[PDB]
């Protein structure tokens, strides 16, 4: 319906253009438009630039990326991932597997307290098997077991990157509404 909001702006001169495009798709995947949703939208591209800047921490064949490819092709993914190594098939698509810890992870990045967002994604996966891994926007994460999967310095960036578009949503009056319409 709109020609272009402030938040998309933003959106489209903050995070990178594969990102942007990734989250277009994933929103109209599920009827949602980016140009009247758009904090949603900024939401979707803070969820998949954390992602993939999680995937890059570690080594080079350790994350299976889920997130980001479109719905099928995702649960395809997991279903060789689970005939392969035998872990349980969660009733939710997760985010990555962690071939080295034999695990799929779910992350979330809220603008509440870790420990409300941890409880609302810790229950409705309720498949034992799946890791949980929350980041804020204040520079703050949450993990099962307290098993962080990755190193400080991979987190440190993730939670630097955060506070950063934090920061510039406020400083053009977005962040208000931002961290109301969670
Ligand atoms: C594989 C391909 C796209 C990948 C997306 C993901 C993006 C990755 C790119 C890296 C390198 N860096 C670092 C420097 C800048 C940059 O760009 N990062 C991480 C930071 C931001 C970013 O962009 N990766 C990881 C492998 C190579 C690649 O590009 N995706 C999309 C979802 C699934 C997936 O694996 N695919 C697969 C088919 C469709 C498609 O597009
Ligand atoms: C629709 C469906 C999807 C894919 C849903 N699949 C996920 O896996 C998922 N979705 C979300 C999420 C859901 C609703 C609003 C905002 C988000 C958030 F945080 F991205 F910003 N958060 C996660 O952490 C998450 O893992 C994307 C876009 N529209
Ligand atoms: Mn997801
Ligand atoms: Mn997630």
């Amino acid at each position: 319906v709109p020609r272009g909001s402030h938040m998309e702006d933003f959106v489209r001169q903050c995070f990178n253009p594969m990102i942007v495009e990734l989250a277009e798709k994933a929103m109209k995947e599920y009827g949602e438009d980016p140009k009247i949703e758009t904090n949603k939208f900024a939401a979707t591209c803070t969820h998949l630039e954390v992602c993939f800047m999680y995937s890059d921490g570690g080594s080079k064949h350790r994350f299976e990326i889920i997130e980001g490819r479109d719905r099928i092709m995702a649960w395809t993914v997991v279903n060789s991932i689970c005939n392969t190594t035998g872990v349980e098939k969660p009733k939710f698509l997760p985010d990555l597997y962690d071939y080295k810890e034999n695990r799929f992870i779910e992350i979330g990045v809220t603008r509440r307290e870790v420990h409300i967002y941890y409880l609302e994604k810790a229950n409705k996966i309720k498949s034992e098997k799946t890791h949980i891994h929350i980041f804020s926007f204040t520079g703050e994460e949450m993990a099962t077991k307290a098993d962080y999967t990755l190193d400080e310095e991979s987190r440190a960036r993730i939670k630097t990157r955060l506070f950063t578009i934090r920061q510039e949503m406020a400083s053009r009056s977005l962040w208000d509404s931002f961290r109301q319409s969670e």
